[PDB]
């Protein structure tokens, strides 16, 4: 039998998503409204049981699923491909009716599926008995004969959303496109992802970065304060010479012959004894110049274009 | 010999379908025209045996099921795809032979059965043993050497009628397709999805909507009427401002700078004693912009091609 | 000990299968004439052993096999693939032993089997175990090294007689093609449907409905009578309006206005005195007009290879 | 004291029933008649043969002619299935194959038949090895003792599918034969022994004749032709109005509508014996003929010719 | 059913490619070395790619990370994830990446990554996509703890490798070709302890001589001449005395000293082996062509020279 | 399912592979022979793949190395290891080596080393193997695991790796299919020449050993064979002696050998020309593509 149970709640609050607030609206009344008022909620109003979420990748989507996981105060369930597709043949598929049956038992829940292009495509014969057997436990399972569509929430992911099957994007009855994030947006998540470091810069210089950034992802920005914070970690160990500067001896990368250029490699130098130097804005135009944008323009074409359609 | 079964307690009546008065037809004189007129069907004229129900999703297909099972005064059984494929080699077919078995023994009675495509498809070699040891108890114990075909009325639903096979097509010997629905069923699906809620339209403005909404499904209709139920809130939790009007105190949300207009949150206001505001139209109209048709159009094209055969 | 048997006492005449004149001449004179002329039969003459039925669903197969099961006289065993597929390893091989062992303990004797299809297919390695063992078995023990073939007699039934092996289709030795029925057996099953209903047409009408009806099978036939015998119901209770007609009291459905045209439903009327308006022409064209012929061409191209190579 | 089934009664067909086969029968004659009847022959260099395959298409005469050495044998004949190995727990799957071939060592001189190799064999995968795999490797045991055993036993194997048939089971079987189909004279020769003893019509280069019209057929097809021929004459009885007297007391035979004696009845009208069939004649032959195209396809000759063209 | 293994190769053990090195140095040793500065808005690289041609030693560097590293450090081909069932094939990743975050704090190596990859099509399918699938969202997704592990991606083939897992390996290298005295120094280092016959400068004639190989290439033409001097003794006919009481060598017919025999003749130690010198290291590099392609490497100057 | 024994089988019984002879000389006898020439980081081989199409004796060579090498055979299949013990092959494995460590000198045969790897289970028998190969090191010195496969394209580059030392056992040359004929033959009472086993060797290119041997099997028994069948008796010549002669010769009685007495049969005599026959009865076994498929093993990982 073995239940198949995995809940787990990391910490990712409201506002680090940043922008998108329709996504962040249809959450908010998905999920909060639900719980701090039920009595709202009563008849022939009903909160939504089915929402997809979809986009190029690294737009925030998971992110935004540990935001609903960590903000949820519910039984969040979360399942990959992996604890869905069994050995023999019938556990492949009572493992699901357990799942939303577990589900129902600890309500008010929600569940989370990623990247559920793993589960569709009926359209020809192609990935035959796991797609019919999985795909339509899914289907009748999710709403059928006899099942309490209400309480639970189901949570679908994916990357490629003209794959997906009508029935099933039927199933998710209110679907959000997620696009590239705007100028606004990327200032935030540059104001959020700089942190507790000391940066340099003002409020319209991070509108002069998200300027410069036309066109990135998520995890894009990521890897750019991920580098501008990596900039001076190369100079510490950077190369030979360090140099003492301000309780109690205090030492920093220099170049080779400077007012107190000491010859040495970081390994020489004592715990915390260490000097880092500032971020700065070289950093944000040197990890500008490091990498360009994983998402190419085509497949952008095909999001406005079922976006266009169905969003 | 251990039966693991279930049965189901639903509450579906008739007049919450719209359209669909052939398959209203046929359901009433295949289930309420046998138990309360016995009488009537003796000799050669015979109750219906194999009902097939077809089309695009969610034109009201399981919820006629429902309604079935509401109205039947029978021993309901229902199975997906599921309680049938077993692990080992030998529980996938007797289970089938202790289904209509069983079903027999609690005569008279309805058996519903869906997506009953991840049952059929013989052609090719392909989920070989599954299909051909259970589609042929399928079939063979639906009727053959010494079943009694009598009694027991075994409802199909399906998305896919071309992949079913035609040994089981010729078992469903009264197939009904359920195609989309029109202006006129979908001006009752709003009268009866509004509910006690207090509307503000006419009829004919009713008609409008249905109008402006040509080639929907009733999920479709669900949502729009779900989402027309939503903007109440999102206007109560719009800005900072409610009012109180007309049973002790009751406050809804107001502009800023009105009659009586104090500045507070939605959480600043006591249960109950909240104030939702009346239907309009432009709530209806915006959902009509929130929601494209979902389904497509190349697969009406197939349905009616399996249609315009077999229908 | 298993004893897993079983049979059972249907009722089906000879002269209520139309057409089949080949199969009718080869089961009597494989049923009826050992039994009748055990004489006849001795030494080097010696009765059928094998004997398969094949063809497009619904041809009259499994009613012929009825109809053969009431006019044995003879201990008629039966067994779909359910109750030789057993559990562990062994009982689904030594059933088999015992069901042609216990089937010559109750010699004279017929077996019928239907769908053999889900045991044959020794092509390939799929289906291993269960493929080899019991159809091992069934080769084996159907003749073999002690096994007294006489006696017995096994009945083979399917719809794909081109996947059946080679070895089984040489161990049923005598095949038989099943077609769709002609104009004058359609028009037997015409007037052998109708029954004890009082009808409205004459011979050559029905020869106009076999006219009408080409290319149909027999449930086809017995779903466009059953509509046919379903009309008056539907007159009977329809609108407002039925009247007394010639043993106390008799009321049947009548237009708005006529002589003794009182206004009522059939829910008003008196259990049994309620008859209905004899079947009539339009009824039969109208069900003709309900429904298509269920058999693709093609498969009867596939039909017509298997039968013109070994029919 | 976990004994099996076995046979006991031989079913009675005689030697000379079988056509074509003179390989076989040659390898199956030194191998069964030679020991018994010249012991002193086999001895120190010159040794029996232990294992014996034969294989071929469907219905070539290979089960039928294991009837034929069972008749012929006067050996104790023991002959399984695949079903008397195969038991319940784990341990009496193999023990019974353990307690065969000792049984049958103590009952020698003998002859083991097993039907079906295939079913024996055949591993694919993980569910395949288990249970098979031991019971194969017994087999594989008990079949290399020929060094231990020599003398005594021999191990009768019959298959269809030869190609799924191990290869160390193969060697095993050390001396395979295949059984193709018959010729013209065999068939010709079948004919002439399944007539049997019904009169019949025709003559010797009628059955050429036949046999001619006959091209590619297997045992069982001639067996349900001659069987549909004695099935003819019983379809004339039930067939029309009128029969007629010819010739011990009273005799009647179907005839014409309108004929020499030729009274106006039904064969139920017709008293008990006093029926005469009519007389297999060439009309009712080749009626069969065209009632059954052959059974076998050429495509399993194909590969017939493929393991018979490297293995046989 | 999963390896495991403290290996023996050092920094000093790998030659070539230091900016490699280094890098690898700082995301790997700079966690052992100053954890205490990889804090909130800082934090380790999770995601590191090596690619390029075959025999280049990415799992012998990854050996080196391993012993430098004081980690369970796992390793895995394809082999150990190839599908034969249907769900082992997955359920062995899962199992992978959780007993890899139980043994933590752990280094996962995957070799040649290429038969994991390539979503675009249908070719492939259900393998690609549920195992592929469960690559993404189990190497970072809802739950996942994606601190801690360290996963080392190898392949020979990156452009068929998906842009997706191209993101996931956040920090990838390009390996290429090594150069002169690289080479002269792997072949000082596996000469090892055998007595050879050259001098530093001949080593360099032989990376002269051997331009454009790979580690692999370096260990087999060193494997092949620690057969040669064996394989002149178990060659022909003919030795001859030299010089501790006897001692002969092989030599040509008819010789200063010249008998006739061969090995098995001549007693026990009194043989005298062949020196090793060149001429047989020459002959081995005329009889082994480099094995790799150019067209292949400019391929690798595309994609590098795009991403790298 | 393991094997052990001390075997008798010199150089000399086994007919041809003069090369892979000489090889295993020095591979494994020259370390035995002489062992203080392997002191310090100098070692002998422990591991050696012996790799060629079936039929070639790859076990009975095998033999022929412990019987010079003077050490004890065990001996496993491991197409016994994956199907018929499966649960206790890891035990078995273990218990193999075990007993070898407990016996040096000894040598371990396991057959069929490709049937090691693939068609999860089995993957412990790979593993396990591995890990006692590894056991030169534990204990070095004393053991020595010669592989025999068939398809070494099919063998597990883990398990391959483990075998430094790999020779090729060719299907037999003229001289050695000519000795496989004297040896099979041995003693049996027959006719045949010098010159009649260099022409049935050389008439007989492309078979094995196994090859040779059956058709050596079914030609001894040709005498036999005629005697069982033989008609027309003559006398020739202990009172009374008829052997089969053709239709018309001198003392040609007509009769069959049922018409025979008891002992006074005169069986043909044994000839090369006999063996002729069973030559076109029995085809080789083994593919002629086979040469290069095992060549580009040699050339590969020779
Ligand atoms: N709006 C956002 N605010 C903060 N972080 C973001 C945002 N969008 C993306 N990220 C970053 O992206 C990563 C998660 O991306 P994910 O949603 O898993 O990609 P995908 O949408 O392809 O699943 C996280 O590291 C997170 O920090
Ligand atoms: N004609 C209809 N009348 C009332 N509700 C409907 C109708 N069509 C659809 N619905 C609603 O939409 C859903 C879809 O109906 P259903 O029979 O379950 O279709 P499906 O199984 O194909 O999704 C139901 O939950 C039901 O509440
Ligand atoms: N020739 C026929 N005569 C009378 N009824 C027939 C005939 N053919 C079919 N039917 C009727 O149609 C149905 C289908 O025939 P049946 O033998 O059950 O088909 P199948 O062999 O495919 O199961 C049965 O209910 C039978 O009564
Ligand atoms: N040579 C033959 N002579 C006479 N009858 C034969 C011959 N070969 C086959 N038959 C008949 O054909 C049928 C098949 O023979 P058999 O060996 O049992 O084949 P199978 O087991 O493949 O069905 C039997 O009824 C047998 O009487
Ligand atoms: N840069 C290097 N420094 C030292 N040895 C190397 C180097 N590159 C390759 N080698 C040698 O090559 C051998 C095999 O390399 P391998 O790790 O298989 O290459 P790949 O990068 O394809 O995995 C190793 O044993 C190693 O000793
Ligand atoms: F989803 Be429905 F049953 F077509
Ligand atoms: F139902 Be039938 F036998 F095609
Ligand atoms: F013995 Be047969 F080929 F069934
Ligand atoms: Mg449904
Ligand atoms: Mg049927
Ligand atoms: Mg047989």
């Amino acid at each position: 039998l073995s239940s198949a149970i995995l809940s787990e709640k990391p910490n990712v609050k409201w506002e680090d998503v940043a922008g998108l607030e329709g996504a962040k609206e249809a959450l908010k009344e998905a999920v909060i409204l639900p719980v701090k008022f039920p009595h709202l909620f009563k008849g022939n109003r009903k909160p939504t049981s089915g929402i997809l979420l979809y986009g190029p990748p690294g737009t925030g989507k998971s992110y935004l699923a540990k935001a609903v996981a960590t903000e949820a105060n519910s039984t969040f369930f979360s399942v990959s491909s992996s604890d869905l597709v069994s050995k023999w043949m019938g556990e492949s598929e009572k493992l699901v009716k357990q799942l939303f049956a577990m589900a129902r038992e600890n309500k008010p829940s929600i569940i989370f599926i990623d990247e559920v292009d793993a589960l569709t495509g009926t359209r020809g014969e192609g990935e035959s008995e796991a797609s019919r057997r999985i795909k339509t436990e899914l289907l009748v399972q999710m709403n059928g004969v006899g099942n309490d569509s209400q309480g639970v929430l189901v949570l679908g992911a994916t990357n490629i959303p003209w794959q997906l099957d009508s029935a099933i994007r039927r199933r998710f009855e209110r679907r959000i496109y997620i696009p590239l994030p705007d100028l606004a947006a990327r200032t935030t998540m540059f104001e959020i992802n700089v942190g507790d470091t000391p940066c340099v810069l003002t409020k319209e210089d991070y509108r002069t970065l998200g300027a410069m950034t036309e066109g990135y992802s998520g995890s894009d920005i990521a890897v750019v304060v991920k580098d501008a914070l990596m900039q001076p970690i190369r100079k510490i160990q950077s190369a030979t010479h360090f140099k003492d500067v301000s309780e109690t001896r205090k030492l920093t990368p220099c170049s080779p012959g400077d007012d107190g250029a000491i010859e040495m490699s970081w390994t020489d130098i004592e715990a915390d004894e260490l000097k880092e130097p500032d971020l700065t804005i070289k950093d944000f135009l040197k990890a500008i110049k490091s990498t360009r944008p994983t998402v190419n323009e085509d497949d952008l074409l095909k999001q406005e274009q079922f976006t266009r359609d169905f969003g």
